[PDB]
């Protein structure tokens, strides 16, 4: 052919000499392909009299506007059809596609059209696989849509699509195989009545979706559903209506926990994501020794954070920068207590039926606001213990200035700064950076996302150089202090005790924990979900604790500051 390519009765029209469909091209072509073709209108009854015609392939129609009626009528053989790269194909013709016996496949993709080719003419014999993707001008769905598609099972693919609402009975008359409804954002809620009608489907993939609630009917042929990404779906209808469903991919692991307890109680079906000790549906806590102490600890931390803030400010002597920031840290523990009870009080509501309320909690607000408390005392309290040793390391080894050039304004608007960024990182969960709800202890170990993971190994890497750089500036200070050449002053020694306390409880503290997050990070989680809990229970809170009365209790004048005040 002068205008297209023919090989073994293969038609391959290209470049942009195709502005229309040759009628010099061969009626027995068992096979037309179109690439690239400045066509810009499709005439009526273009493809008439190809009976031998097995499959017609339409890509990179660019100029491709309008599709008349009858082009895809009377086909014998016609059994895939192919029509892609069609941006301006706004316009297709009802009366396109007819008389069709033989299709197997029909796929659209990336094209304008914003209604739903009428294949009612079709009335293919065999199944026929339908492939509709990358449908933005696609927005609803009319009743009885592929109604007459095909006498046999049809799988309809219609993932990708920008279908914002579904019509009632939109299926009516069809037997739907499989749906894949994935990627549709739009997609708020589907009617009770949509499957009304119809036959399955089989297989559902409604994944990538905001439906809220699945319908009350029609399920009861579903053999399969994915529902992956599908945070909407908090709830899903009763077990008694999915009967056949022998596999589930849902995004919720409460809910295939809910569902082993009613497998359970049936012996008395494949459903992913499996329940873990992530988020656990017995108790948040599991062990009852861990569950008990925490309430202990606690009430200690928070205790020992209120004592030692009331001496602080009550005290008669001038407040010190070294004051501010033992308040400062006395306030980042008193709020990792309170979030520890928080948690504690959760636990012992929910105890033997976390499962019921797993859902409601972790996606409540309670599990957010708990996750950002927690991340906000810590990034507080890992900013005071920088800014104390820093100071400390100044003041040592320039002995010549006091504290470097330091005065109580500078320390006030250090620790204004590391609040506000303590308070911007706590924010970063509830701005949809990562989430609080992927465990049940509020923490942010979502990183499915890149940006989530991103932003954990940016905050683990900064609590590990602070942690370094503390480590460092109290090496050097012991060591100036023991250097036989300077006469270090006897509060100087005692400093240089207390910070060395601090500095050895928060390293134990923080160092297996951070540990362990950087290998979950790294997709090489060597700790179990339940281990990891319980250190976090335990570990996390345990400097914190201990704070009081390593700094301020050990001290020689907290120790008459409390004297004094407990006189009065």
């Amino acid at each position: 052919h002068r205008i297209c390519h023919c090989s073994n009765r293969v038609f391959l029209c290209q470049e942009s000499k195709v502005t229309e469909i040759p009628s010099d091209l061969p009626r027995n072509a068992i096979e037309l392909r179109f690439v690239l073709t400045k066509l810009r209108v499709i005439q009526k009854g273009a493809f008439s009299g190809f009976g031998d015609l097995e499959k017609i392939e339409i890509s990179q129609n660019d100029v491709l506007e309008v599709i008349e009626a009858d082009v895809f009528s009377n086909l014998p053989k016609l059994h895939e059809i192919r029509i892609e790269k069609a941006n301006n194909l706004l316009y297709i013709n009802p009366e396109a596609f007819q008389n069709l016996p033989n299709l197997q496949y029909l796929l659209i993709s990336n094209t304008g059209i914003k209604h739903l080719p009428d294949v009612h003419k079709i009335h293919s014999l065999q199944k026929v696989l339908l492939d509709i993707q990358d449908n933005i001008n696609i927005h609803t769905i009319e009743r009885n849509s592929f109604v007459g598609l095909s006498f046999e099972s049809v799988i309809l693919w219609l993932n990708k699509n920008g279908i914002q609402e579904i019509h009632n009975c939109a299926f009516n008359g069809t037997q739907l195989d499989e749906l894949n409804l994935s990627d549709n954002n739009n997609l708020e809620e589907l009617p009770n009545d949509v499957f009304h009608g119809a036959s399955g489907p089989v297989i559902l993939d409604i994944s990538r979706t905001r439906i809220h609630s699945l319908p009350s009917y029609g399920l009861e042929n579903l053999k399969k559903l994915r529902a992956r990404s599908t945070y909407n779906l908090k709830k899903l209808p009763t077990l008694e209506k999915l009967v056949a469903l022998m596999e589930a991919s849902l995004t919720y692991p409460s809910h295939c926990c809910a569902f082993a307890n009613w497998r359970r109680q049936i012996s008395e079906v494949t459903c992913s994501p499996k329940p873990d000790a992530f988020n656990p549906c017995e108790d948040i806590m599991g062990y009852n020794i861990l569950r008990v102490l925490i309430w202990f600890i606690s009430i200690l931390a928070i205790t020992g954070n209120i004592i030692v803030l009331v001496i602080l400010t009550t005290s008669q002597y001038k407040l010190t920068v070294p004051r501010f920031l033992m308040c400062n840290l006395a306030f980042a523990d008193l709020c990792i207590g309170i979030y520890l009870l928080l948690i504690a009080s959760v636990d012992i509501h929910t105890k033997s039926q976390y499962h019921n309320y797993a859902i409601d909690w972790q996606t409540g607000a309670g599990c957010d606001a708990a996750g950002f408390f927690t991340v906000f005392a810590s990034e507080l309290s890992v900013y005071t213990l920088t800014a104390i040793t820093l100071e400390r390391w100044h003041t040592i080894t320039h002995a010549m200035q006091l504290d470097c050039k330091v005065q109580l304004r500078h320390a006030a608007s250090v620790m204004v700064m590391g609040w506000i960024f303590a308070f911007a990182a706590a924010l970063f969960p509830i701005f949809g950076i990562s989430s609080y709800m992927k465990v049940s202890i509020c923490l942010p170990m979502d990183i499915d996302s890149p940006l989530s993971q991103l932003y954990v190994m940016s905050l683990l890497v900064l609590n590990v150089l602070a942690f370094v750089v503390i480590c460092g500036c109290y090496i050097h200070i012991y060591l100036t202090v023991r250097n036989p050449n300077i006469v270090s002053s006897s509060s100087d020694t005692r400093i240089a005790k207390r910070m060395a306390m601090l500095i050895f409880t928060d390293f134990l503290c923080m160092a297996p924990i951070s540990f362990f997050a950087i290998s979950a990070s790294l997709k090489v989680p060597l700790i179990t979900v339940s281990k990891a809990k319980i250190l976090l229970v335990l570990f996390h809170p345990i400097n914190s604790c201990a704070n009081p009365f390593l700094y301020a209790i050990f001290t020689k004048n907290f120790r008459r500051d409390f004297f004094i005040l407990l006189s009065k």
